[PDB]
């Protein structure tokens, strides 16, 4: 859909590289394919490398958020079978570890977050959460707290203790993965140039590709136009896994999925 | 895949008897925009080749996964508890219900039956009752080790390693679900199949100048080494199927039994 | 300073098309089919490169961000376990604030002092810049205010040793940003591919004027912005503790460190 | 092997020359522009596969690493730990060197009697051939001496877990084996894979000839010598635990670890 | 290095070939440059892939070494922070722990450590560290001595005990990968391969430059050449990391900075 428009340009500049061409020799213009071969193969290559970089932060990211959803089933595994009859704890920090994943997809997805936190906590801490410099950071502090008094109150060893705030600790490893993956994007400081360099190459290939491919031209050249610009954008959506994008992460969904777990596993 | 060699094999043809009628239109096809798309293609596939390789070994890391931290759980309460044998056939048949539960899961089956001939019924109906049923087995095993614990026959240092073997288990569990459900992104092999299947379809007619009654041959053999690199994608995904390149879930859960079996003397 | 030599290009090819007519008298010839070997290599070769310079610039953000995570859940362990001992969260947030600041310090080669002082006694901003490794010393020091609280009975041994795991994550942090900032990419890999990526920008004119006349200029300045900007970009990506608009903004990740410490302790 | 394959290239080669007169007779052609295209796409999934391959090697490479680090350890930790106990440390010493033949042995598909015969009573080689999974029960009764020392006090809960993790790392060691060695993870397909490479480097002279026309045969095999080297490399790291020229030497690897775990107890 | 050699004798295979080329048409060879391109860039793939494996196994070598210092450094951390009145103790690990590096660079190095051991250590502990087929790991066993000693006085619990061995289990893993980057190089056939062909590439290639370009085959040949060789080399030297060659770690200055963190930190 975003590079159809581009694709018709194409055949443009097709059409008139056609109609441009028995003027070459008037217009002092001599335009042959082997340049325009090393150009496109470097693209290409360049191209790859940038196209492996972005999927690889899809991949990392769809990796951070497999581990919400690990770590938040096991403590409260660990809850249910060393504090069964607790069913009281055993709610309040599932609404923590449920209001820690929503508030986490807010975070990246720049929205906010006070509607989801209001469904699932007292709006006393609704507002101490949203107070803080990051609420998922402060939910994850106040579950901890949950987790603290079992500890004070002496309803937990210091070992099964240990093993649930261990849980924490690898949330607060989603928690920065997910800010450097986000906030330190791939250094868009050439993505601009990345991009420019592609359809510059698009629109001069037929008038270097006229003189081989008489008719042919327009249909080659879009061929090769289609290929160019779809690996560079898909580079470009995949490189915002958190974004909104069709091929980006479904952050609803798994928040969704996240949900039912925990709920399905307390009542 | 041997469909579409063929159709190649009439596309040269085609070429090579209509080749009189080229300069009818000043339609002239060169090998050289073509050895540039087929290059830029190759790529490409090279590349998500590499991401299909990479999706299939990290699932047969997975299910290693299983074999190693339940073999060395079950190690554990054998040289632990060697005396407590009920507590050793207890928590076995829940580390074998874990994998069954996790393969049906993966393939869409229903587990039932397997489940049975594992556990007391009562025990089933828990599980299946849930809508993550193979989360539940682990909550189930997890009690099995947990009143070790609470009957005083093991310590809370122990108890915390056994614990983490559980940990590792549920790392498969999330890791397989992400797989199931994260495919390499469609756009990828969406873009990949159109553009291989009409470079290869356009690619006889480029060859037919240079190579005058030669391109059948040379052209079919471009395009076998091209569709070969991009049907090895197409194998690599659904590891959890059943195909003859899926992984042999079934077998690899027999394995499993099998280990666990002979680790508690029968 | 890049788009300064994409002009001396355009005058390469200027020269080379007036240099070109007399080419008779010394006898050089130069087709293209030899320079889109040797500028397809230098690709393959730029690209494997680009892709090391990125990895660098990557593992120092992760760097960075596990001082985040790690002092984060060290002052979460603190107050979820200890809600009392403010006069303890007060000193060790000090002191991570401080391991934050004086790491940027550390790695961008400038006076900790104010820092120091603005976060920490007299008395202490002497002892650590007394130290040869300032923010080895921090880490020490950080790792006496939990050890107190191991001596003075109020942390089990257990939760000292967990909190003692915080500590080694930063240890590892500031081996890791060391061992970035004294260990360069292999020098090796930079200006010898910087020669031959410029030698080959001005020659290619040269060998293209032959085939394309006056188009040569307008085709030689693409190709070598190219090769320049991709070159360039891994000139960025591989300091990436450097000061400049594309490297890691450290004076922010620390703002936000310290934000984030006092707001989990008022 | 392979240089059997490079004498039929300059063969082909010969064949090319001789009978390109009546090429064009029929009115077929060959020329090198298809066939540079072909070769560097083959190039290019030469090199993937390549990496793929020889990031089997590595993590193969990697895990055996963790055997000997693992065996050290363990073994340091029980001297360090328990000085006194000198039957315990020749006992659990036999089993860490038997695991590591035996892993060999099971990698390699050969019989491991003659190394569990040589290191443990026959009593334990008996119950350990029976098994199943052989390692995996030499691994099992490692943990019982572990165990043993346990229940008779000998150490803190504690540090029995700090030596239980060494026989963990063992046990994934096992798996990562067991996984590189049965689960290549495309088959048949190199069968594909390498066929294609085979048949470019019998056409390629009479795709050549037209171009360089006798001087081919020094071409053709140049670039068959390459191709085909970079293949056969594949397929040798593909297979880490084979018996080639680039292959692990676990023989060095299983002798290393023994000859240090006897110098480590004071058997040397 | 020995590549200003080779990139001197492209010279004359050039003027060879410049002065050769008269013979051509009389001698029958016919060298077109489309086929040195598919080989070429073949061998561009396979060089680009290879030097990414030669950096990384590089990268990794200092990240070992790192980790030395890291490991090292906390582990005396621990100590002072544990039991801060056991400065003579802190005084034996620490010559321990530096004694371990200087003899992983021996190690690494191939040569003795002897001299080092001597000025570190008392002098029936250098014969017993010099008799074991691992004096690196002797090291780590007697620091490890230390350690455990400090546990049956009573000194540390099993937990703290255990956080300070868990410091010897790294340095552990740190000797094994060394051990390993040292014993296990990339297959040398990926260098025969790469150095008989880029070689044999790169003097082939005027013959086939000069009917295309006269005169300045030598100038572009040669540009060509260097761009290979550089690349080529460049991997070989990142490919023994522990060598005596200028570009490898510098390990007697980091042997250097790991001694005077240590003594740093311990009142001198
Ligand atoms: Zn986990
Ligand atoms: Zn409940
Ligand atoms: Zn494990
Ligand atoms: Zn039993
Ligand atoms: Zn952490
Ligand atoms: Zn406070
Ligand atoms: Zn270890
Ligand atoms: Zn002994
Ligand atoms: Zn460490
Ligand atoms: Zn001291
Ligand atoms: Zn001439």
């Amino acid at each position: 859909s975003k590079i159809i428009f581009r694709l018709l340009l194409n055949v443009l500049m097709s059409i008139i590289a056609i109609i441009s061409y028995q003027w070459y020799e008037q217009l002092g213009i001599h335009l042959t394919v082997a340049p325009f071969s090393l150009l496109g193969i470097a693209i290409a290559i360049f191209l790859g490398f940038r196209n492996s970089a972005s999927y690889s932060r899809f991949v990392e990211a769809r990796n951070l958020w497999g581990t919400v959803l690990i770590a938040e089933r096991t403590l409260v595994r660990q809850l249910r079978n060393i504090l069964p009859a607790e069913h009281d704890a055993h709610r309040r920090i599932v609404s923590y570890l449920v209001a820690f994943s929503w508030s986490l997809k807010h975070q990246l997805r720049k929205t906010d977050p006070t509607a989801d936190l209001r469904r699932l906590l007292p709006e006393e801490r609704v507002t101490e959460i949203l107070a803080s410099s990051m609420p998922t950071n402060r939910i994850l502090l106040l579950a901890g707290n949950e987790i603290g008094q079992l500890r004070e109150a002496g309803k937990l060893s210091a070992i099964t203790y240990g093993l649930m705030d261990n849980k924490l600790d690898e949330l607060a490893h989603v928690l920065g993965g997910c800010e450097r993956l986000a906030t330190t994007p791939v250094p868009f400081a050439y993505t601009l140039i990345l991009q420019r360099t592609v359809y510059l190459f698009c629109t001069l290939l037929p008038f270097a590709l006229v003189g081989d491919l008489h008719y042919m031209t327009p249909f080659v050249s879009v061929f090769i136009s289609y290929t160019f610009l779809s690996w560079d954008s898909l580079a470009e959506e995949l490189e915002d896994p958190f974004g909104t994008a069709a091929n980006d992460l479904p952050l609803n969904a798994m928040c969704n999925t996240i949900e039912r777990n925990l709920l399905d596993m307390t009542g």
